[PDB]
């Protein structure tokens, strides 16, 4: 038959295949569906009223429906698929992908004296569709959980679809827009459908993963002296004191003075915090301290900023208390949690051409200098896009995310995702799905009122993300080895990326992307 | 708005750094991080920041 | 009642390769033929939860 109970509406694919430059990717998990919200859009404020503030004000919804997100690289990756990839490109970017939903199951469970038994509702249906032309808030992209799991073993629970609109306090205005979900074309499904479509990346930059091997000021010659002069000197050396003008040819021993045709990124000062605990000043500056920037009179938090190093040569210990990805160890407590728990990411890779975070971008003159007056320089903290200034964008991890919305409006600048990933303005369709109400048996006499009472259930299966990935090779001269992630020799009780003595996968690192090294 | 562009309902698999000292009388340096929630709004990371600006002196009706 | 074939080790070398215990020595025996039934999870919480599923209905094939 083409559509029956008894038959597998759909089969299991996971796997990784290097053809040329096309990798590609597929993964297949075991999802479960909790009804959400009793069935029912409830308004969901938080007010400035109690011990909330002003910052953490919202209006918006929560939605009955759930949606699948796959936007985290390890869904696609094995860590050693993730290997493969950092250690021989220098670049990737995402071409099309494949989505399917099928072996759908729906249960009813049912519950007297304490007792509980769970059964099938064979001619109960599942709704899903995709937000193919973007009409509904986009949810992806913020780091949400809920993301298929790393590890296939594992089963996990579906996101709760909700969204945010224009607010003043715990109040809405006139402009904030309720979407309804079910105003939706939306397909449905009983066990033995299946559901399916495809979609095919806009055209995007390639991702770097190769770390500059020349730093931007270091981009000259040392046998050779510029044909270009600077002035060396104001004064005349020794006892005399009485003003010259001296000029010499920049040359290779004097390198920080020769001309340049580029200059570093920009900047956006991040305050600095040192892992060991005695260096930090002993006060809690960990909002007063950051930096951020106020929109429409609510002050949020610059996270994770513009893309700087994290730290200058031999500084390891430090990092931006908001400019860097952080990622929970296994296990790790939402609220609080201490410093072991954590992976602080590290982004010193693109020293070389961006600014440091905690650092200034440099000086500049604030006034004229004068027969009676002194010159005087001011400090760079806060620095803006220039003609000439070159940079790297921020990397993507293992566990990472991959693309991002581009927001629709009139302008924007560079749009890359500052969480690190590809920026698209049509990026693939968010997929939402909800269990359809079975209603509990209605009264005998006819009622106005909309049901409030049905029978309890929730829903299983197989969903299946398949993306073909393009490869960009490397072609370096290089003539020493690279650097490379490698998994160290020396024993362990437990393996790296490996299920622990109780059947618990862990991510012991963050993994970058950028390990070979390319010339500027 | 820019900064409301997420789930209310989810939190962020991201931890921000939540304090800089312990709370209450002891006031010794700690590194303590918290995974940007719901509640949390302001505190949780983002792709796109608000657009420049020039500084425009305010005057009132 | 004894054994029939086993799978030649992937050496760079080795010698007249009948298994020990008796038998047929292949390179590329007849491959394993994996089975498992898969996981039925019993009814989630209400509200997300960013943990893997630990409860499933208990079933066998
Ligand atoms: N990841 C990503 N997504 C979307 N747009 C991006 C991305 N990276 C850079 N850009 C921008 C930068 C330029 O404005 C344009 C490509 O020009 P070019 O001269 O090639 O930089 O796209
Ligand atoms: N059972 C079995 N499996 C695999 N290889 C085997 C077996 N018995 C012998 N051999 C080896 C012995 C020789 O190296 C080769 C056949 O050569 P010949 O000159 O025919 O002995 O195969
Ligand atoms: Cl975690
Ligand atoms: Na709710």
């Amino acid at each position: 038959g083409a559509d029956g109970v008894g038959n597998s509406s759909g089969n299991w694919h996971c796997d990784s295949t290097w053809l040329g430059d096309r990798v590609i990717t597929t993964s297949t998990r075991t999802w479960a569906l909790p009804t959400y919200n009793n069935h029912l859009y409830k308004q969901i404020s938080n007010g400035t009223s109690g011990g909330s503030t002003n910052d953490n004000t919202y209006f918006g919804y929560s939605t009955p429906w759930g949606y699948f997100d796959f936007n985290r690289f390890h869904c696609h990756f094995s860590p050693r698929d993730w290997q493969r990839l950092i250690n021989n490109n220098w670049g990737f970017r995402p071409k099309r992908l494949n989505f399917k939903l099928f072996n759908i199951q729906v249960k009813e469970v049912t519950t007297n004296e304490g007792t509980k038994t769970i059964a099938n509702n064979l001619t109960s249906t599942v709704q899903v569709f995709t937000d193919s032309e973007y009409q509904l808030p986009y949810v992806l992209g913020s780091a949400h959980q809920g993301c298929l799991p790393p590890f296939p073993a594992d089963v996990f629970m579906v996101p709760q679809y909700g969204y945010l609109t224009l607010n003043n306090g715990s109040q809405a205005l006139g402009r904030s827009s309720f979407y309804c979900l079910e105003y939706f074309p939306s397909q449905m499904l009983r066990t033995g459908n299946n559901f399916q479509f495809s979609y095919t990346f806009e055209d995007v930059p390639f991702h770097s993963s190769y770390a500059h091997s020349q730093s931007l000021d270091r981009l000259m010659n040392p046998l050779i002296d510029q044909y270009l002069y600077y002035l060396v000197r104001t004064q005349t050396t020794g006892t005399g004191g009485t003003q010259t003008l001296a000029f010499s040819q920049a040359g290779p021993s004097s390198m920080a003075n020769q001309a340049r045709n580029w200059v570093p990124g920009p900047c956006y000062r991040q305050q600095r915090v040192s892992t060991t605990t005695n260096q930090n000043n002993n006060s809690n500056f960990a909002w007063t301290g950051a930096a951020k920037f106020k929109l429409n009179g609510r002050d949020s938090l610059m996270n994770p900023g513009v893309a700087m190093a994290s730290h200058k040569d031999d500084d390891d210990r430090f990092f931006p208390s908001s400019g860097v990805l952080i990622f929970g160890k296994q296990g790790a407590g939402n609220d609080g949690v201490d410093y072991s728990q954590v992976l602080i990411t590290d982004e010193e890779e693109i020293k070389a051409t961006n600014p440091v975070a905690t650092e200034e971008y440099g000086a500049v003159a604030i006034n004229n200098q004068a027969a009676n007056t002194q010159a005087q320089t001011g400090l760079v903290h806060n620095q803006g896009v220039i003609p000439g200034m070159v940079w790297q964008n921020r990397d993507v991890y293992l566990q990472g995310p991959i693309w991002a919305k581009i927001p629709h409006t009139d302008g924007n600048f560079h749009p890359s995702p500052l969480m690190g990933g590809f920026g698209l303005k049509h990026p693939p369709p968010q997929i939402l799905i909800k269990n359809t109400p079975v209603p509990a048996d209605p009264p005998l006499t006819f009622n106005q009122a909309k049901l409030n009472s049905f029978i309890t259930q929730y829903s299983t299966g197989q969903v299946s993300v398949e993306i073909e990935w393009e490869l960009q090779k490397e072609n370096s001269k290089r003539w020493n080895p690279e650097i490379q992630y490698t998994s160290n020799y020396y024993k362990s009780t437990n393996v790296d990326f490996a299920v622990n003595t109780e059947g618990v996968y862990s991510e012991p690192r963050p993994i970058g992307t950028r390990y070979l090294t390319r010339n500027l």
